[PDB]
């Protein structure tokens, strides 16, 4: 009967890419986001508004951009933080 010989092509594509392996850029491929975390980060809050309502975001990848705009701000933060005390009582 029909020991049919099997036939198959070889195929060869380059993921040509640059990356440098930021933390939230995998958070970006990953919930899918049309635009870079960075950009999150650097745009003042009226354009970020326009940034979100712009792009087809569901309510879960929104609550990622709302985190990462404040994961890079942070590192801003570090200068911007504000420096007080807590009364500590010492023995």
């Amino acid at each position: 009967m029909g020991h049919h010989h099997h036939h198959h092509s070889h195929m060869a594509k380059p993921t040509a890419r640059g990356e440098a392996g930021s933390r939230d850029e995998r958070r970006a491929l990953a919930m899918k986001i049309p635009f870079p975390t960075d950009k999150i980060v650097n745009l003042p809050v009226d354009d970020f508004n326009e940034l979100l309502a712009r792009y087809p975001l569901t309510e879960s990848q929104l609550a990622l951009v709302r985190d990462i705009r404040r994961r890079g701000k942070n590192k801003v933060a570090a200068q911007n933080y504000r420096k007080r005390k807590l009364e500590t009582i010492v023995q």
